DNA sequence: CCATGCGCTGAC
DNA sequence: GTCAGCGCATGG
């Protein structure tokens, strides 16, 4: 993450839906503002939570009463996506992990809060022939709100990452905000290699299959996309294997293959995948964030999770627009 | 719960 | 024609 000087969200208060990790969290928190409730049902996810903020989240979202909610200026919420993603079966608003938006809608209906921050996948802005995104637009226009969308990719907010993602920011009508914008673009400075562990603590992550073949050779410079070096077995999902002086590829939450959920690469002559730590890195969290005891748990945690650098600069331009009230 | 072989879609 | 994907399906 980056460090902010400049507190735009003093004096605000939060409510982090689908808390996950606490990634939402980590970067409202670090602009000023105070989180009041937070919701999350699995088990191992709440455990990492209390772990590392001191409280337990509460349980099903679809049977809280919308009125028992406390008062607040700010909603987040990173909804499921395997009804959306590309790499799924696309079901939509028919799959039963589908529906979470209308309750959000429920929600927003009874507290009214200032702003709606939310997070999906990039096919979002695709599926159905653009049904599904006119389908939020005009419900959040229906509650009296403005709506505000567009994919942003990590690597061009100074994270090594692949990782192309749909932002959507809502403001309620009667504050008239005119100004809000997202953040503009910089050059890339950090690579694979720039966040890997010293070879003697990730020795057991190294495989060395006979299947192995090379298609491309190793390159000399850095560059900021994904480079391809060989495979093993047909070459599909966690079969790929690439290089570490490019960027890396996305991050999954229930993938397969022998490079199971964070893909293969080439360090100092052999191949590996990466371990939880470097997992955390590639995703903008510190070193001092306390990660969960199962090495299982924690990488479907990291592959459903936010990149905190990009949501950081996203915060201050939302505090900025709310503050700007001249005479 | 955990590990790993798959097979099709979208956007070039 | 080439390549990537906050995923699915089945074995123990
Ligand atoms: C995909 S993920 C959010 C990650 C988070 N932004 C981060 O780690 O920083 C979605 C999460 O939603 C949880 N979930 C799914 N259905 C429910 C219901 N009905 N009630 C509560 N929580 C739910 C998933 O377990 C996942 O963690």
């Amino acid at each position: 993450m980056i460090e902010i000087k400049d507190k735009q969200l003093t004096g605000l208060r939060f409510i982090d839906l689908f808390a996950g990790l606490g990634g939402f969290r980590l970067a409202l928190e670090s602009c000023g503002a105070e989180c009041v409730y937070s919701n999350e049902w699995d088990k191992y996810a709440q455990e990492v939570y209390e772990m590392n903020f001191g409280e337990k989240p509460e349980g099903d979202i679809t049977q809280v009463n919308e009125k028992t909610i406390p008062d607040h200026d700010i909603l987040c919420a990173g909804f499921p996506c395997q009804a959306f993603s590309i790499s799924g079966k696309q079901k939509g608003f028919e799959d039963s992990r589908g529906t979470l938006f209308f309750d959000i809608a429920r929600i927003v209906r009874e507290k009214k809060p200032k702003v709606v921050f939310m997070e999906n996948v990039k096919n979002f802005a695709s599926h159905d022939n653009g049904n599904t995104l006119e389908v939020v637009k005009n419900t959040m226009n229906e509650l009296d709100y403005s709506f505000h969308a567009k994919v942003l990719n990590a690597l061009d907010y100074g994270i090594p990452q692949k990782r192309e993602r749909i932002y959507m920011i809502c403001f309620r009508n009667d504050l008239n905000i005119q100004n809000f914008q997202f953040p503009k673009p910089f050059e890339l400075n950090t690579f694979v290699k720039d966040l890997l562990l010293p070879d003697s603590e990730v020795e057991h992550l190294v495989i060395d299959r006979k299947d192995l073949v090379m298609t491309n050779q190793e390159i000399e410079q850095t560059t900021p996309k994904t480079v391809r070096l060989g495979i093993v077995g047909k070459g599909g999902q966690g079969e790929r294997i690439y290089s570490t002086r490019g960027i890396a590829i996305t991050l999954s939450a229930y993938g397969g293959g022998i490079f199971a959920k964070t893909g293969g690469y080439l360090v100092n002559g052999k191949t590996r995948k990466l371990h939880p730590r470097e997992c955390a890195r590639v995703m903008g969290y510190p070193d001092s964030y306390k990660v969960h005891p199962s090495t299982s748990q924690a990488y479907k945690q990291f592959g459903n999770s936010v990149v905190i650098n990009v949501l950081q600069y996203i915060a201050y331009n939302i505090g900025s627009s709310l503050n700007f009230k001249p005479y």
